[PDB]
């Protein structure tokens, strides 16, 4: 009857085509040369039925109220706490793009919802050993592919949520990476940052604390 | 740019099989014959994207962790939001069965989730004019046509939601009404209650206030 978290949980945050996916890939691929165990999720997961209309919205195909999609981000995220309890408790890292910080910089930035009404609903989903936030300012990946194909990729919106992800900025968990360099040089920081993880099965810990 | 709230706003809550469709039909038959226009509305509707998850879910067709069932309850609510301000503002009352206080009743007594969580999303909806609480003990309706079809239904489900309906039992807004009665007993105690309301346009109010 041992329920110790003994893998580890990182997030990758930040703005829209900002390398996470690519970040997220190159971690993971260390860590599997690595030996470490390990499993690559995102948020939103599209391809549950809340996905389904989630993706719906991010193409524009639908709309809905702010309080709705706000919520079915949310729900979203706890569709997988199963799923990442299980995982951890197995030893198996989880590596992530995107969390319930999206939900704060984008429902907030973006939608203009009240910071703390975002929040609650997240409260309790499962907090990660640390966020790499690859910051890059709100103009500068408008030209990588692609990007203005789903509804919050606009400079100005960029803007927003770039101000908003400030709230964690100074957070204990949060670390800043300057992704405007090379896809090798980001990876070395994050690897290297990284390394400095204690390995040791701990207790879980909850959102927001 | 008038807006004020002009029509008036009623929820039915209750217990499963308690008689909430049946007075809120009668109800609004009374209102179009006392000619005031009216629009019977009600929750889960199950008839939008989250509405057709929510229905798998009571149908045992799927299921899902007892949060993010919560929560698209909670998003469906918001999506009725434009409507229900929409109509309020035309002078169109709304008559509804089922509202948030269903959301704790069900989510903290039979998921046995946090009261406080499962209020926090549904905070900011448009808050009722009058709730009148159809009141039948736990083992009262498994009688009624159909009942046991939808997961809830089971008397020791019903009285942990019975229970937990008593969160609101003491409060102003709140109308106990003994359905253990006639039809017509239930709807003339309802009808009465109504007549003492005070017809004037005045401002909104939101949950939880
Ligand atoms: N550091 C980088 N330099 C140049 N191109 C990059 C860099 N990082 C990512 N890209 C490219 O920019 C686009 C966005 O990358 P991606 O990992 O999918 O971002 P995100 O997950 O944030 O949406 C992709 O074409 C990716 O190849
Ligand atoms: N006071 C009553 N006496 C006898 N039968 C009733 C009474 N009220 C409702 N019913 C019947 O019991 C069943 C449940 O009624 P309904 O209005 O659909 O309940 P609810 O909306 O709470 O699910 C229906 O068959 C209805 O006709
Ligand atoms: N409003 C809001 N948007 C979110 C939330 N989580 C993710 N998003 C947005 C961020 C991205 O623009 C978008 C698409 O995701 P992607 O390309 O996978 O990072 O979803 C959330 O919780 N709230
Ligand atoms: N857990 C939970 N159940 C709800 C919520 N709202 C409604 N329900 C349940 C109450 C009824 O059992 C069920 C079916 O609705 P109905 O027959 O229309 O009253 O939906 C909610 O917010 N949370
Ligand atoms: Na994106
Ligand atoms: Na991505
Ligand atoms: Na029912
Ligand atoms: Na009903």
């Amino acid at each position: 009857t041992d329920d110790k978290k003994k893998g580890k949980f990182i997030v990758f945050e930040g703005l829209d085509r900002s390398g996470k996916s690519t970040q997220s890939k190159l971690l993971v691929e260390y860590l599997k040369n690595n030996n470490v165990e390990v499993k690559h999720l995102y948020f939103p997961n599209r391809e549950t039925g809340i996905g389904q209309i989630i993706s719906k919205y991010l193409k524009m195909e639908n709309s809905m109220s702010n309080e709705t999609i706000h919520l079915l981000f949310s729900a979203n995220r706890w569709e997988h706490m199963n799923e990442i309890k299980s995982l951890l408790l197995k030893g198996i890292w989880v590596v992530c793009d995107r969390y319930a910080y999206s939900g704060v910089a984008y429902s907030s930035g973006a939608l203009n919802l009240n910071k703390t009404w975002c929040m609650n609903p997240d409260q309790g989903l499962i907090k990660p050993d640390v966020v790499f936030y690859l910051n890059v300012p709100p103009n500068y990946a408008q030209n990588r592919s692609d990007y203005g194909e789903e509804i919050y990729e606009k400079v100005e919106t960029q803007k927003k949520i770039y101000e908003t992800y400030k709230h964690f900025a100074h957070e204990d968990y949060w670390i800043n990476i300057d992704a405007t360099r090379k896809i090798e040089d980001i990876h070395n920081d994050i690897v290297k940052e990284v390394t400095k993880i204690k390995v040791e099965p701990e207790e879980f810990n909850f959102l927001w604390s």
